[PDB]
């Protein structure tokens, strides 16, 4: 239960990580949008994901502005159960199993997909945003991590955007 894992990824393996930003309450989205824009979090998301495959749910793809998607520098994969859903510039697949063919994959949202992917994941990179944002019916929420996960929490930091935030890194075998 406490064996070490390495950060080096052999090319024959399939490392699955989750990356998300949440308010303390666990909200990650409402009404199809992320309710903040922190430049430190945006930079961090790129630094982690650049050069890898990114997997997202169909609703997260829908929420990206048409002009910015697919996100550059990364293989974009969108999960949909709809046989007629298409994503220009990206691959649409019908299962998580089909999406996880690369050696390093970052699941980048949203609520449903994080839940679905967790069982396969060995890394989570979390940004906590210190914004008063209550959970409302219909909100997209973050996954909750059990005791199989070990992690490190950074100190509270202060965004140029005027909100406090802090970074968590979690891993498991
Ligand atoms: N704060 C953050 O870090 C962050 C990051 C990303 C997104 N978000 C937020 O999350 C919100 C969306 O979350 P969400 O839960 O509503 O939707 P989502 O997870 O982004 O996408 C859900 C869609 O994924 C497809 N899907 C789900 N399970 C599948 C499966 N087993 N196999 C194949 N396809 C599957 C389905 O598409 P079909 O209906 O087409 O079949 C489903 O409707 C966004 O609006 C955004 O606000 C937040
Ligand atoms: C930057 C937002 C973010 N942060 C973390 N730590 N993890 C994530 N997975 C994450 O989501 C990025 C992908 C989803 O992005 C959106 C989803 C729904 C609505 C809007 C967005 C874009 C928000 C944004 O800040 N975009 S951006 O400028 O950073 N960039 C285009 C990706």
């Amino acid at each position: 239960h406490h064996h070490h894992s390495s950060g080096l990824v052999p090319r024959g393996s399939h490392m699955v990580g989750l990356i998300w930003a949440q308010a303390t309450s666990g909200v990650i989205g409402r009404g199809g949008d992320i309710p903040w824009r922190l430049p430190e979090d945006q930079a961090h998301f790129r630094e982690i994901t650049m050069g890898h495959t990114i997997v997202m749910g169909r609703r997260t793809w829908d929420s990206l502005p048409a002009k910015v998607r697919p996100l550059p520098g990364r293989r974009n994969v969108v999960l949909s159960r709809q046989a007629d859903f298409m994503a220009s510039g990206a691959e649409v697949v019908g299962s998580l199993e089909e999406a996880l063919t690369s050696p390093e994959t970052w699941v980048i949202g949203g609520g449903q997909v994080y839940a679905l992917a967790l069982p396969y994941a060995t890394r989570c990179e979390v940004t906590e945003v210190d914004i008063g944002l209550p959970r409302e019916a219909g909100d997209a929420l973050a996954p909750v991590l059990d005791e199989t996960w070990r992690g490190e929490t950074g100190e509270w930091r202060f965004s140029r955007s005027g909100l406090r935030y802090r970074l968590y890194s979690y891993h498991r075998s």
